[PDB]
């Protein structure tokens, strides 16, 4: 396949990674994940507005515009043939000798992207899934979508040995984000999720669902939950760009209400159906 | 240079790095940094040992022994006719198609390891340095020396931009450690510092300062104090493999009690000379 390895889009075997960029010595870097469908980009220009407020944030200046950015992305998809599957990119600070602090502001960014075909989990969206609690101890900016994510792996493989498809995480007993996915739970019409703060990361799915329950006029309220008040809730559902809508059925051994997909998630994912590209 | 490439000395221009190694997509991975005076390596056992202790506790497995690990490093000294600088290595989890769950047991560790040359920070071991708290926002297993190191970045930034040497980090009001050092603080003849447990990494130099503590009669208390504490404390020094022990005079426009460096620092630092490598008459 092609790679973009800053604005060029180069071979997959021409791009070589230097021992000293930073984000290979320090996690110093943000990156993104774009789902397309049919050949078309989904929020793609959400996901380029956060990758910027990511960088940002850690003070990283990205040399393109987000006009050029979103030109280079068409252009990976078009040269992969991209029909269905994501996008993964991330930007670095650069290459510098090893030191704590920001190099010369001389130092250009090290920009990396490339695709995958990948179709939509479709059994999990139908049958749901199980998942497992693991204690939230990641740093204090959650809010950062960056490459530092040691965290989030031995999360993930806490749950993944467990046989589970998902860690949910919480801060002594109130639940946060998932390793990879936002977490929301149902009660009686009534949809509850953690609030965007520095705790978790603002999920492009997770505000794309929070429309599509605005839309069916269903209420939200971004109020967080224990641990103890999810396995109460009626319905619980994980949200992230590849796993779309995905019900949680069951955690820890304990079914949520009967084991089966709610009517409200069901609701929610035909509404956010509505919104992915579905051409000819 | 030469550069540790696995089981192999190679010349720099033969790495390559892939764009999916686990290193430079999630921060998987473990580090040292080990000192080198005038060719002889500094407490190089005791750095290998908290190499492999990290990666255990990420669960990685480092394909080979300690021994073949140290006779790596040795070569690689010799190699690049380091002369005095430090060693930096790192072993990340491997290359594998971009997921969060450990990838299968087939897939090898990534081992990278290089020199520079580097003296002895003179001015600072002398003179001492300013400093400045912050507040400590990083994750909470602190006592893993892993790749994942945006909180210490941002931290030694902001202490860089104010003019300072180093950032001291805080949580909840009480003293840790700096972004890429530990803390100990004086007062009435005794020395302080935070105990090793999950907020901080357990330093080499650290375990090196406490032995020679030890050896002067100078009683050690592995106690945690405030910033409100540490401001009122007689003496205040960093410690790290590229640090040794610099004397920390004043933080954030405060001076810690003249502004000056003091007696047991300095007797602290005679005592820690007689255990760097030098010969017998040269
Ligand atoms: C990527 C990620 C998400 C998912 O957000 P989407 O923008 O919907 O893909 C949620 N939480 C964390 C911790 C993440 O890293
Ligand atoms: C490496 C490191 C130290 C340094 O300890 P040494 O004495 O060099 O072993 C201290 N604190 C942090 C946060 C570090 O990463």
């Amino acid at each position: 396949g092609y790679t973009l390895w800053n604005d060029q889009i180069v071979k997959d075997e021409e791009v070589k990674i230097d021992k000293e960029d930073r984000g290979y010595q320090f996690g110093d870097g943000v990156y993104e994940v774009v789902k397309v469908y049919n050949g078309e980009m989904f929020t793609v220009n959400e996901h380029i507005d956060r990758l910027y407020a990511s960088a940002e944030k850690i003070r990283i200046t990205i040399p393109y515009t987000k006009d050029k950015f979103h030109q280079l992305l068409h252009e990976l998809v078009e040269k992969n043939e991209l029909n269905t599957g994501h996008i993964y990119f991330q930007v670095t600070r650069g290459t510098s000798p090893r030191a704590h602090q920001f190099p010369e502001n001389t130092v250009k960014p090290v920009i990396i992207g490339y695709t995958k075909e990948n179709p939509r989990p479709l059994e999990n969206l139908e049958k749901g899934v199980k998942a497992t609690f693991v204690e939230d101890i990641r740093w204090l900016r959650c809010d950062i979508k960056s490459l530092n994510l040691l965290g989030a792996v031995l999360a993930k493989q806490e749950a993944h040995e467990k046989g589970c498809y998902e860690a949910i995480l919480h801060r002594n007993n109130t639940v946060t984000e998932g390793s990879s996915s936002n977490v929301f739970g149902i009660k009686d019409g009534i949809l509850y999720t953690h609030p965007a703060n520095n705790m978790i990361a603002k999920g492009i799915t997770r505000d794309v669902v929070i429309a599509c329950a605005n839309e069916i006029n269903m209420p939200v309220k971004e109020i967080p939950f224990t641990t103890h008040e999810a396995l109460k809730m009626d319905e619980l559902f994980v949200t992230s760009t590849t796993s779309e809508i995905t019900p949680v059925i069951e955690i820890d051994g304990k079914l949520i209400r009967d084991g089966k997909v709610g009517e409200w998630t069901r609701k929610l994912q035909k509404q956010f159906e509505t919104k992915i590209p579905k051409p000819l």
